[PDB]
């Protein structure tokens, strides 16, 4: 059913063109990404996830750059920031128009204000050397929620250190959470460190097929993310 209150937002940033159920910004100037370091894009963008929903923020490029896929919580009242990492050992440049920045809604449930995800504790110690990708197997099934699919997203704090999580479905036999260290340090994550977050997405948001108003970039190679069809409505007073 069509049950999305507007997404209220305010936007101001002369280095990004607002193009825009999905808001998209394009870069106007070249963005240089240092290697081995986190690159951050300040968006000038404020946005209220409407009732029942969270927001998903992600960068899309065909350059050798990986975006953190951001979960925006209903309680978040600040300016949105995009987190990028460089796949290469030298500077990578994003020429104008090469980077699109998307924001769109999704319905979520919370199992038995108020964050979307539940942070997940690492069951083992994990070391990651510069540029290594490794996975952590999670075995114990989370509680089933009718009409929703458990999915793993990364956290921004770890993303800022250069550790990205590939978003993925937590399928009924367990999950392999892939982490990539984009930094110049060996990172040691201690057992019980909260290393990602579990989000129960409404099943409508995951599709194995090329549907309208969906995107193959976000959740992996075998799904597309299909967002809630909501209307963005500019409320400048949100800025701050
Ligand atoms: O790419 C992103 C991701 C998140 N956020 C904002 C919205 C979100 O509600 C908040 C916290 O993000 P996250 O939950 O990923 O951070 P954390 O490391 O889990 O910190 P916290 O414990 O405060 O949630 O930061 C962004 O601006 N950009
Ligand atoms: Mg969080």
């Amino acid at each position: 059913m069509e049950a999305c209150p507007h997404i209220r937002y305010a936007f101001q940033n002369d280095k990004l063109l607002l193009q825009q159920g999905r808001l998209t910004l394009v870069n106007k100037t070249t963005i240089l990404l240092r290697p081995m370091k986190t690159t951050t894009v300040d968006l000038g963008l404020y946005a209220r996830p409407p009732e029942g929903h969270g927001l998903m923020l992600w960068g899309s490029t065909s350059r050798p750059v990986t975006s953190h896929v951001g979960i925006i919580d209903p309680g978040y009242t600040g300016e949105l920031r995009l987190i990028l990492q460089n796949q290469r050992r030298y500077n990578s440049t994003l020429r104008p128009s090469e980077l699109k920045i998307h924001l769109a809604a999704f319905r979520y449930a919370t199992p038995q204000p108020g964050d979307v995800g539940l942070d997940v504790s690492l069951p083992k110690d994990l070391a990651l050397f510069p540029h290594q990708t490794v996975s952590v197997t999670l075995t114990v099934p989370p509680p089933s929620i009718p009409h929703h699919r458990p999915t793993i997203f990364g956290r921004s704090g770890l993303a800022m250190q250069g550790i990205l999580v590939k978003p993925c479905r937590w399928r009924r036999g367990g999950v392999d959470v892939s982490l990539t260290n984009f930094s110049d340090q060996t990172v040691f994550l201690n057992k019980y460190r909260r290393f990602c977050q579990l989000v129960y997405l409404h099943k409508h948001h995951l599709t194995s097929f090329y549907s309208p108003h969906s995107d193959a970039g976000v959740l992996g190679p075998r799904s597309l993310f299909r967002w809630a069809s909501c209307t963005f409505e500019e409320v400048p007073s949100l800025a701050m």
